[PDB]
Order: structure tokens, then sequence, then C-alpha cells
């Protein structure tokens, strides 16, 4: 059983700016822990990232065919796009919504997302840790 | 090393009428489940209920005075009450907010959160395992 | 056929000030007026006043675990709770909103109500004897 | 004593038509029981529909001129018409507001209402019973 | 040389009956006061009242097509009609909206106007003086 | 089969008015333009234009008993009438919505419809052309 | 009885531009049109001009201690001066704001004015004749 | 004539899931669809579909280089994308924006389009037929 | 005369954490203060605490059956509870709100208060001497 | 020493209209109470009313130049004005905000301060004694 | 070849003050530097300061009747005046508005401006240098 | 030193048309303009432009890891993208803010910006030259 792990805009930049807010580890370096912790639970990730919205709709209707799970990290689209919206409301596996940091305790602006009403949960505000958890409830499910 | 969770009004009727919107176990169950979970993390979790806002108050405090951390479900408290975010607030280790349904795909008012924002995060609409999960946070924090 | 009459904050002060916006009629008065009321009717009243909304949520779950009606006051929590009306979603039984006076004339905040969209219906400004159409309506569903 | 009831728009389709929010009871049927209700009370009842906003003011005009109590459904116009609350002002004796649905459970749109602060009080998702309710509370003043 | 003075819903009960803060002019009254002042001043006032919306309009597409000045008191209708709007906007000669009390001394809704923006002008809370005003404005263009 | 086209307040004057933003085509050419093309589609169409609210609900319930498709341009109503909404929501075949302008390149008011929630689809900004497009939606169904 | 006439800000640029808005006769004019129009009138006008908030302040309080009518016109004030509303809220004698131009027919924000609920009544758009359909109003009282 | 007939983000996905709103028809059959008809009017459709707004806009250009006319379905784009709304802005052919659903029977968000100002017309919720009577707007003007 | 000072949810916490805003002072030493500052006016306070809205209800109803002069700090609830508003609203003797942070300089729904409006008056952000000035005012009446 | 008491405009009519909003007393008592108060207390009140936005920001920009703590009663500009709020971000010495009537309880845009945010604290609805009830403040915190 | 710099409330307190948001240049020292940097662009620079409104329309007056360019920082009046609005709307010459400090960095409230819509440009956050380069825009026209 | 002078969306189509509101100055001639004007000052101007959002991110990110300042004109982008705020609150050096036109005179839209609160400073609607200005800017810094 296959989980894709989509990480959207400026998500390539993690750990290379910002240590207090989003942390030091890089995005090769949360491949690693999430392929690890994949394993572990008896799980098979595939993570990607890109700061395309077309890449990333293309991403999610395949996840739709193939019918897998879907751990998405939009970072600034969560706020911003109908369309990923949309392309997500196509899901039949479960739709786990992460942020790294605490989108509450920030601007206004970040407090909506136009994924969260569409996503069977959203983990928030956790660190890179809210992916692993992430999984941890796909591999109960 | 003790975790403190907590829950809000109407969280004691867990299992009993509604399923479907907040899953099928109940608050005995669910009590029983993080006993079990906590064993495995290698912590204590003392797992306490009320529909009384004063008495989640004077919980918050004891938590805030044993530096100890909380997990907190506050039920409609979450959306009005000041008071228990204030109490909130004091806090000195972290704080986990958790719903069991997507507060998300549901009424608008039930969007905002006046504890998401002086939270470390928040995990909503994973049902039951919502609390087990953030367990593990704590115990890698 | 017992049937729940519920009232919420400073309704035990009915009586002593304002005149005026809440009649004469003491809240015993009340008591007794809808208990001689209800039995004219074959219905049995229970009439419950508290300040204490942990106290209403006891109630309200009661009625729902032994599918009773309800007439709720909810007095000034009418506009704020949502605790209160997550434990009313949960009766199966017609639940009757009433208010003394015409919210719909006072303070705009007073003309929103988090209880209404769940009631069976909602009576306001017919003064005391809102308690008695709601036995009336009760009677006869 | 003569009581005024008045039905404005669609009132006319009653009982024809989603039944299942509105009821099952013709507007003929209405009259009727309502025609009853009046007559077990010592009231006469003068029942009156239109979908014509001039001809639901002119009916008001003339309770004015009168005196008379009137029991109002405006329909769509509750939500809508400065007018007709401009012409209930004028009335001296009491004003009821009745709707058949419970408003606050639909659209945002069918909570605001042009006539409850001008009304004595509001009857609301009672059903047809809502008139007889209001008929009562006339009988008692 | 044609003015028309145009009424809307409610002014057939000037002064009668609702005063208030109308004066004690009845609409008879004010329509002979109307004819000898435009008299008085070279034009011929005709005055017209009707609770009907589309009684208005046809009053008004008639002035269009003749091009003669309208002094338009829509009352109600002022707030709430967008047809009453597009009717008055095909005039070519003057509209002057009327109000006899001071729309902008009472509830928050009576303070915008669909008329305003299309009127060449507003005379308001200047009483029955109003009309004659406007009249004297017409008489100088 | 019959397809009632009813048209609201000011749509009487069509091609009397302003060219180019309703074109000068009157409506009674209209009504011969809908009637030739209705045919030629193998449907009869029935064209009426009140400026009377209550006229056209009148219409709308006729269409409702009858079981026929409805093309509605409401003018001005469209963007105030509840009770017009009220009464298109009973229709059981299809209702279409035709704007002869871009209601959406005008004043933000105009961007707002009671109807469309309730209606089929809408055609906006296209002319008159409009009404015979939806002419020839219908004859497919 | 003597008449304060007061103007605002950029009153004095009055003429000398936007003709197509405000007119073409100069403030100079006006003060000898409304002088000599109150003369005519049995009325003494003593019309001020001033961009200085202070000042026509001062000559409010004035008008208040003498008991004496305003008709004001405080330009570019009217929206967004509370000091004005409340030295202007003072005058027990009638107190008519005037407006040389539609403020409706312009940006939105010139159709608030803190003025007009404390007002008599307001002229708006009715040129300069404005100020004299206004003495012609206290004339009469 | 070329027409180009763009559809935006998830348009892709068309008939594969799900039909209730948007139809069993693939993306590819809509295609030869709308070539067919667009032929029998004596039209060359170019049919062209990008999940990507570079791509959008890069043929929105291309056809106001080539002065041709463009029949839209942006998809979530509709309501969100100031830079579609800027590059279809120098179109100088007709614009008609296309919904297969009814936009306004939705999400809320939904009812806002940052492009109908500035199409000629629109068209929503007639299906894929929708496509063709563009088409045919486009045949006749 | 007796002074009721009534401090509700979070201020028994008071001088123990977030000096910064509260500052220093703990609750035993605040009653002492007010105590040795009431005797030294002439006056006899007594100082209550409670995290319970409902006990907060009751010391109210005492001081209104009392005709008691009430110094309150209601915490958070004095952004949220309509009911403890309506309870002070009947106190016949003054009642002055005091917040000991300026909470217009903090978050915005701070910035609210139900109380402000029925409170004789309101001491904001001169930390822990509010209370001794509003006994000092209390004194002089 | 010395504290400034600064009042905005209308402030120099009080006392003639509306008592019971405000209520009898009229500006020039409420200078006497105040200056005499003060002098109670050890310290020396200059008092001022200007309907002159211009005038109280040269008023309290001398303010922050003396160092010295100003009592505000705006009036109306307490509502409306952001080049006070600019002026009084700017004094270090305390700063207490002062409203005679209850804005609480009258119309909607009473109830928004530009300058109750960049104020040590406000007082509201105490009537002519919330400015003696400043002054005390001040005089209890005399370090 | 002349250039109004006119600079609003406050702004003569530059660099007497926050040597961090406005630059510890005072403003003697930035009328020396701006008139410097006008001779060797070939322009004449009069730079003028004043707290008081009524001092910067009689300014703004002088250079719509000179025909002359102006740089306008308003200060806090940017915000809050129609009056400085209405005047500026007259220059014919290029209007230049200033602001040293990023406004959208800070409070909500300094985001909106009265006068950018009828500016030439604004520039913002720049620093004292904003005006040099205002100075460069108005030489080259 | 190095400059980015980056440009977004529709910023290619420059010249080739609207010249009312962008000039008609192409974008090849922008680059050289730019270019040859950064050098006189003695910086290497690198001017690039994109309709995709992910290239323009790209292109921030480098200058980021560079520590280049940043010349952005983000066109539409710069109304609803967070994403591209976030890629540009990681600059540490400067951003300008650049637009051609002045947004504050056009729709409402425009008028609020994502990026102006990040960047340093914002110019504004000085045309082509405002490029040029914001080098001047950075020759400085
Ligand atoms: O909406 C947000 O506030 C948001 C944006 C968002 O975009 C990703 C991102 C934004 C800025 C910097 C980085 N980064 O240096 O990895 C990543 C991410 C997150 C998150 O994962 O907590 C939250
Ligand atoms: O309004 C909420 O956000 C809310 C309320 C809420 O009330 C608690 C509740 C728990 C168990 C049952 C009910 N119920 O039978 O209405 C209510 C729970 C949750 C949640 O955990 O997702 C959320
Ligand atoms: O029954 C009501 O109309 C009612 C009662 C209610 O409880 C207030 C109250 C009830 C009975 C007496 C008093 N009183 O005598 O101070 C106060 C509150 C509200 C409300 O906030 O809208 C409404
Ligand atoms: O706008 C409403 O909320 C509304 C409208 C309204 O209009 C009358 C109406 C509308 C649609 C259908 C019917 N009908 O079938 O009687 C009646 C009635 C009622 C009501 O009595 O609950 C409520
Ligand atoms: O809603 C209004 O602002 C309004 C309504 C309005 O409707 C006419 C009307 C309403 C209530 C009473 C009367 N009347 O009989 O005098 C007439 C009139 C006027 C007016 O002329 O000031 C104003
Ligand atoms: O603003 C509207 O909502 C509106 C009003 C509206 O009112 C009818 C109407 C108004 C003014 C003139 C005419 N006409 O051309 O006769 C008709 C029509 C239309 C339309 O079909 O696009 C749109
Ligand atoms: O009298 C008016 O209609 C008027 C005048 C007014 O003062 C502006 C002004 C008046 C006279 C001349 C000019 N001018 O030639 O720049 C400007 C402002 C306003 C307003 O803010 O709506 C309204
Ligand atoms: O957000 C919209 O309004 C929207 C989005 C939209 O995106 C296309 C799309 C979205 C979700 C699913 C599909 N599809 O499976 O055909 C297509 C299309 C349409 C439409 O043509 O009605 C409307
Ligand atoms: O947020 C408020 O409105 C608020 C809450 C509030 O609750 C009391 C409180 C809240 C949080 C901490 C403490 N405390 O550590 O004493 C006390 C007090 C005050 C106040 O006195 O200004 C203001
Ligand atoms: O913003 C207010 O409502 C306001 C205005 C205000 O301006 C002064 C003022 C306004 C109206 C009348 C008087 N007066 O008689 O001094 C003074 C003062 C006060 C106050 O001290 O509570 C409040
Ligand atoms: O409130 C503003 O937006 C504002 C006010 C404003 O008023 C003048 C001012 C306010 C506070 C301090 C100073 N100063 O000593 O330069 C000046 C200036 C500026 C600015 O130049 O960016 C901005
Ligand atoms: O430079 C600008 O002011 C600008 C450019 C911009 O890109 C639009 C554009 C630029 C050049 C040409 C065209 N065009 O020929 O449709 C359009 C958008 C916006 C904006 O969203 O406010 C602003």
């Amino acid at each position: 059983l296959i989980v894709n792990v989509i990480n959207g805009p400026n998500l390539g930049r993690l750990g290379r700016r910002e240590p207090a807010v989003y942390g030091g580890t890089t995005h090769d370096e949360l491949v690693a822990l999430i392929e690890r912790e994949a394993a572990e639970l008896g799980l098979k990730a595939v993570v990607r990232q890109s700061d395309s919205e077309a890449q990333l709709l293309d991403w999610i209707h395949q996840a739709a065919d193939a019918a897998e799970p879907v751990i998405l990290n939009a970072g600034g689209l969560t706020h911003t796009s109908v369309a990923l919206r949309d392309a997500c409301a196509e899901l039949s596996a479960p739709l786990i919504e992460v942020h790294i940091s605490n989108v509450h305790a920030r601007e206004e602006f970040r407090r909506h997302s136009y994924l969260s009403p569409i996503a069977t949960g959203v983990i928030v505000g956790l660190g890179i840790q809210g992916y692993l958890l992430a999984l941890r409830y796909l591999a109960e499910h």
C-alpha cells in the first residue's frame, strides 16, 4: 500500500531559512525520515515536492486513479487555490492536510484553507512529525 | 512525565447518541485506549472530562503549575471561551488541541477556535486516534 | 408523558425588575403555572432553572437519553453557547426554544441564536404565555 | 373580538409542495382549523391571502383603522419589504409574526426579518399550529 | 409645464393615522397644497399615490415617454426596489427624491437609497414643504 | 411542448430605452423572434411581460402545476425577491434565468441573484440571443 | 431672524474648479445670492466659509448660544468629523445640511455623513439653489 | 472564424469522475462534439485543455494577437485569478465564460468570478451544451 | 456602604505569572490592599473571586437585592458573556468595570465588552490601582 | 511636579448642554477642580482646551519634549484622528485617556478609539471625576 | 519650474524621534537635501510643513492656481481626510504621494489612503529618499 | 552588485496594448532601458519575466540564496499569491514592489497586496520610471 506525500510551493526551501518557525531539517532529509518511518509501518511512501500548481494537480489526479492516500502540505496554495481543492475532492482514499508551523498563530489570512473542508483531517503545528503522525493515521486505517 | 488529557462539554457522551460524525468509540473506551498507548509510549496520562468551564480551568491551572503538557478537546468551548484560552496561555509545556471530527467540514462558526493560536499545534478530523497521535508527538518532545 | 422545561441564567430573577420587559410573575409562580397547565393537558412538566451552563447540559443529556421533549429558555446562553447547541442537537423529541421578551426589538446581538437552527421551533415576545403555548404544541406535535 | 390572519406570497401553495418543510396541510384546510379554533375561544377569524404586496398593505391599513389584532405570515416579503414594516408599525393592537417552517435552519437570508422588531411576538417552526397558538395568545392578551 | 408628483406605499395614510413624525396633513390636503403652489409658479402638478410598485413603474414609464419631471417619494420602496430605480433611470427630465422625515435619523437600513444615485437630487426631513421646495427647484430648471 | 418565457419589471420598454445596454429590439419583435425560433425547434413558446411581482408569481405557479419549463428574465426582482425565488423553487421542469446585459459589468448589487441558486442554469450578457439559446437547451433537455 | 450659513473646507474654491460637479458661480456670488434671497424672505443671512474645522466649530457654538438656525455645508468634513456632529447636535434651532452635488452618485464614501442623523433635514444635488431652498424652509420653520 | 475553446484545471478529468454535477462525457468526447458543431456552423474550433495557468495565458495572448474569440472554462481559476482576468481583458473578439455546473448552487466562494466582469456574457449550468450555445452565439454574433 | 469587588476567571492566578501584563501582586495581596484602601476611605469592601460564571451570577444577584455597588473584572467573560451582562444590568447601585491590563492594546477581540454598555464606567490598564480608583469614585458617589 | 491635562474639540462647551450625559459643571469649573485637586496631591496641573487639532498636536509635542504625563480627553478626535494618535505614540511619560461619558452606552462609532492602544490606561463614564482619578494614578506612582 | 513639497502633521518631528521608523534626518536637514537635489535637476523645491489641515489645504490651493507639481506627505491625514483628498483632486500637474515608512508593514488602518486614488502615483517605505525619487519623476514628467 | 528585476504575468504584453494605463514601451525595450540605466548607476541588472508562478519563485529562491536585491512587479499574482509572498519574505537584501499603473485608482481588488507588507518599499503609478527609481534607491543601499 502506497501513500503519496505531496509538498507544494516553498517546501523545497525547507531548513534553508527561518529555523525558528519551520525547523532546521532539509527537504531531502525529510524525504528520508518519511520513507524510513513509512517502511517501519508497513507502508510505501512516495514523497514529491513542486513549486508548480499544474504538477501538483497532476499528482493529485494520479492518486485519485490509483486510489492512494494523500498527505498534502500545499504551503501557500492552501489559502488560495480552488483548483487544488477540486482535484483533491476527487480522492477516495483519505486526505490528510499537514502544516509544519502553527498557522493559527500567524497572519489572519493563514487561518483559512480551502483544503480542510475536503480533507479527512489536518495536522497543524507539530513540525516535521505531523507527516509521520499522518502516516500512523493511515497505517491504522 | 505526565500528560494531561482534558475533554470539554459533551465529550462524556461520546459513542452514545451520535456516531457518524464522532465515531463509535465511547469515552470509557477511549480512556482505555489512552492508557494502553501511554504504556507503549513509556509515559503516563491522566484523562479527565467535564461539562464545566470552571472545572476545565482548574485542571489547566494545575497543569500549568506542574509544568505538564496538555492535550485539550474543549468541545464547543473552543469556539467561544476566551477564559479557557487565557488559562491555556500560561502553560509552559506544549499544548495540543484535538478535535475528533473535521470542524472545517461543518458549520462555518466551527472554523474559528480561540485555542488554536496559543497552542503548539492542532489535530482535527483524525477521529479518536487524534488523541493517540498527540500523545506520540509529546513522547518525542 | 414527561416534558422538560429548562430555564438558564438570570431566569431565577423573573419578577424582580424588569417590570417591564419580562412581566411581574416570579420564577416560582411560573414554575407552578406551567405545572397546572401541563396537567390540564395530560402532560407532566419538570420545570428547572439554573445559572450553570454545566447544569443545563446535564439536563439536556437526560432528556436526550429519555427521548423527552424540551422547552428551553437558555437566557443569555442562547447567543453564546456552542456547547448548549451541541447537547440539544442530540434530542430526538421536539425542542422548542422560548424567549419571554421580543429579542428582535432589543440589542442586535440578541437577534442571533445558536439554538434556533437546531430547535423544532422558537417562540418570542409572547411573554410568560410562550411557555404555555409550547406545552400546547407538545400536547399535539 | 375580530382577528385578522394575513398570509402573503406563496402561502397559496401550502401543502402542495415540499411537505417536508411546510407540511401537508393545504391553505384551505388551515383556514378551516383557524376558524374552528377561533370559535372555541370566542374570536372571529378573518383569514386572508394574497401574492401582492399592495393587497397586504391594504389589509394591514384596514386593521390599523379598525384597531384589530393581526396574525401575519408575510412569506417572502418578511425578508425584503420595508413598506410592509412601515404599514404594521401603525397597528395599535398586537401583531404576531408566524412562520410555518423554522427559518433559522434554512438559508442565512431567511434569518433576518424586517417585521420581527416591530411585532409583539414571533412564532416560528411550529407548523400550522403556529397560527392556532397565535390566536390563543390573542384570546388571553 | 407638467410636474409629476408620485407617492409610494403608505403615503395614502398621511397624518390620519400616523401622526407621528409626518405632520397633521392628510394626503388630500397635500394634493391641494402642491396644486396651489405649482399653479403659483407656472406649473401644473399631477399628484398620484399608490401602494403598488407596478403602478409606480407605470406612472414613471409615462413620464419618461412624456419627458416630464418627477418628484418621487417612493417610501419603503426607496430602500429595497431595483425595478423602481431602473424605471427612473430612463427619465430624461429631472428626478427629485423626497422624504418627509429625516431617514438618516432613524434605523440603519433607511440610510441607503436605490434612487438617490440616479436622482438629480434629494430632499429629506423638511416635511410637506419637501415637495414645495422641489417644485421651486423645477420651476427654475 | 409548451415553454413559458417570462419577463419582469421594465422589460416592457425594451428597445425604447438604452441601446447598446439592452439593444434596439422592442418587446414585440422579441416575442416574435422567440415564437418563430421556438417552432423551428418543435416547441410552443408562450411569452409574457409584467411589471407586477404578483402577476409573475401567478405565472410561475401555473407553469409549476402544468410541469412546464420556464425561461425567466426577472429584471430588478432578480436581486431583490425571495418570493419570486420561492415560487421558482417549486418548478419540476427546468428554470433558466436570462439577463440581456452582462449583470457582472455593472453596479455591484446587480451581481447577486436570488434566483440562480434555484435555477437549472443562467445565461448572462449575450443580448436577446440568450432567450433563443435557452430554448435551444430545453428542446434537448 | 438671523440665519447662519456656514461653508466648510474647499468651498472658497467654488466656481474655480469642477464646474461640471460644483456649478460655476463663485463663493462671492453665492454670499450675495443668499443674502439677497434671505432679505426677500424677511431674514438676515450671515454666510461664512472656512477650511478650518476649529473655526467652523466656533461659529457653530455661537449659533448654539444665540439659538439661530444653521444651514451647513461641511464639505469634506461631512463624512469624517465626529467633532462637527457633536457641535451641531447642540443647536436647538433647525439645522439643514446642504450639498451642492448629488453625493449618492459619486464615490461610495460620500454617501455616509456623520451630520445627517442630527440635522433637521438634508438637501443634496440641487446645486447652489439648495442654500436658497433651505432659506425658504427656515422662513416657515 | 477560428474560435478557441479553452478549458482550465481539472477539466481533463471530465467524464472520468463524477457526473451528477458535470455529466458522463470525457474531455475527448467533448473535443469531438465541439468540433462537429463548430463545423456545422461554419467555424473552426481549436479546443485545448491545461491545468497550467501559464499555459492558459499563453493561449489567451495568442488569441488576443490573432483577434480570435475565446470560450473559456477556467475551472477553479475563475474564482481566484486576476492574471487570467488581465489576460482576457485585451481580447477584442468576444469572450464567453462557460461553466458546466451551476456555480450559484454550490459553495458561496464559487459565486464570484474575476472573469464575468470582462466577458461579453456567461453561460452557467447548462452542461456540455454550454459550449455549443456559446458557439452558436459566435456564429450569429 | 458595602462595596463588592468581583473578579472572575483566571484572576486567582494573579501575580503568579505573565507579570509584564498583570503584573506582580497576587490575589491575596490585592485583597488586603483593596480592604486597607476601602477602610481608609470609610467603606467596607467584600472581595470575591471565582472561575465559575454561575458563581459570578450569584454574587451579582446578591448585590442587586442588597442594592450594593459592584466593582467587576469579569476576565475573559467580558468579551463573551451575555449572561453576566444581563445580571449586572439589574444593579441599582453604580457598576464599575475594571481591567488590570490595557485591553485596547492587545488582541482585537479583547477590544469589545458586553459589560461596558451597561456599566457606570470602565477603568482599563491602570493596573491594580484600577480597583482603588473605582473605590475612590464610589466613596464620592 | 507637572501634569498636562488636555481637552479636545467641544469640551469647552462642557455643561452648557445635555447635562446628565456630561453633566452640569462648566469647563472653567473643571479647570479649578483639577488644579486644586492636583495641588492637594503635590502636583501641578496645566489644563487646556482647544477645538483645533493642530493646537492639541502642538501641546502634545511639548509634553513629549518635556517628558511630562498627559491626561487626554480628545473629544471628537478620539474616534477619527490618526495625526493625534501619532503625536501621542511619542509620549514616554504616562498617557491616560479620559472620557466623561460612557462611550459604550452610546452610538457604535464612539466605541472605537485610535488612542486607547497607545495609552497607558483609559477611564470612561466616571464623569468629571475621571480626570481626578487619573491624577491620583500619577500621584501614587511618583518615584 | 517649481515643485511644491508639502508635509503634514507630525512631520516637523522628523529624526527627533524614532531614528528607526523614519531615519535620523531632521526636517531642516530634509529641506536642505530636497532643495539641493532639486537644483541639480533644474527645479525649485518649496518645502513646507504644517500640523494644520487648513494650512495644508491652503498650500494645495496655491499649487492648483500656480498649476505646479506637488509631492505630498500628508502624515496621519492620508488615512482620514476627504477635505485634503478633495483639495488635491483639483491639481493639474502631477501629484506624488510620499511615505517615509512602509505603511503596509504597520497597522491595517495605515493601509488605506484617501489620497492615492487621485495621485499620479505613490512612493512608500523608501525613507527620506522617496522625496528625491519623486523629484526625478517630476524632472522627467 | 547584481540586481534582480523580476516581472510577473501579463507583463510580457507591455506596449502590445492598453497604452492609456501601462505606456507604449514594450517588454524588450524595458529590459534594455533598465539594463542600461542600472549600469550608469554601477549595477548589473538581471531582468526577467515569466507568466509562470513556479518560474517566478525559482528566481526569488535564487536571489535569497545569493542575498541579491530584488525589484518585483508580480503583476496579477500581486493580489492573490501567498506562495510568492512567502518566497519574498526570505529575501535578506531589499525588495522593492513596483507597479506601472496606479492600482488605487482602479478596481477595488487591486488595492490589496500580499507582497507590500513584506517589502521594503512600494512604487505605484510612476509608469516605467518606477523601475528606474527603484534602481536609484538600491544604488544607495
Ligand atoms: O499558510 C502558511 O502559513 C503556510 C505556508 C507554507 O508554505 C511553505 C513554506 C513557506 C515558507 C517557507 C517554507 N520553508 O523555508 O520550508 C515553507 C507552509 C506552511 C507550513 O507547512 O506550516 C504554512
Ligand atoms: O463544535 C465543535 O467544534 C466540536 C464540538 C464537540 O462537542 C463534543 C461532543 C462530543 C461527543 C458527542 C457530542 N454530541 O452527541 O453533540 C458532542 C466536539 C468536537 C470534536 O471533537 O470534533 C468539536
Ligand atoms: O426570555 C428572554 O427574552 C430572555 C431572557 C434572558 O435572561 C435575562 C433575564 C431574564 C429574566 C429576568 C431578568 N432580570 O429581571 O435582570 C433577566 C436573556 C435574554 C437574552 O439575552 O436575549 C432573553
Ligand atoms: O422566507 C422564508 O423564510 C419563508 C418564506 C415563506 O414564503 C411562503 C412560502 C414559500 C415557499 C413555499 C410555501 N408554501 O408551500 O406554503 C410558502 C414562508 C415561510 C414560512 O412560513 O416558514 C418562510
Ligand atoms: O422608510 C423610509 O425612510 C420612509 C418610508 C416612508 O413610507 C411612507 C410612509 C411610512 C410610514 C408612514 C407614512 N405616513 O402615513 O405618513 C408614510 C416615507 C418616508 C418619508 O417620506 O419620510 C420615509
Ligand atoms: O440590473 C439587473 O439586474 C437587470 C435589470 C433589468 O431590468 C429590466 C430592464 C431595466 C431597464 C431597462 C430594460 N429595458 O431595456 O427595457 C429592462 C434587466 C436586466 C437584464 O436583462 O440584463 C438586468
Ligand atoms: O457641496 C458638496 O456637494 C460638496 C462639497 C465638498 O467640498 C469640495 C469642493 C467644493 C467646492 C469646490 C471644490 N473644488 O473646485 O476642488 C471642491 C465636498 C463634498 C463631499 O465631500 O461630498 C460635497
Ligand atoms: O469552481 C468552479 O466553479 C468550477 C470548477 C471547474 O473545474 C473543473 C472541474 C472541477 C472538478 C471536477 C471536474 N471534473 O471531474 O469534470 C472538473 C469546472 C466548473 C464548471 O465548468 O462548472 C466550475
Ligand atoms: O483578555 C481580557 O479581556 C482580559 C482577561 C483577564 O482575565 C484575567 C486574567 C487572564 C489571564 C491571566 C491572568 N492572570 O495571570 O492574573 C488574569 C483580565 C483582563 C484584565 O484585567 O485586563 C483582561
Ligand atoms: O466621543 C465621544 O462621544 C465623546 C466626545 C466628547 O467630545 C466632547 C464633547 C462632546 C459633546 C458635548 C461636550 N460638552 O458639553 O463638553 C463635549 C467627549 C466625550 C467624553 O468625555 O465622554 C466623549
Ligand atoms: O500613519 C501613517 O501612515 C503615517 C503617518 C505619518 O505621520 C507623520 C508622522 C507620524 C509619526 C512620526 C513622524 N515622524 O517624527 O516623522 C511622522 C507619516 C508616515 C510616513 O511618512 O510613513 C505615515
Ligand atoms: O504594472 C502594473 O501596474 C500591473 C501590471 C499587471 O499586468 C497586467 C498587464 C501588463 C501589461 C499589459 C497588459 N495587457 O495588454 O492586458 C496587462 C497587473 C497589475 C495589477 O494586477 O494591478 C498591475
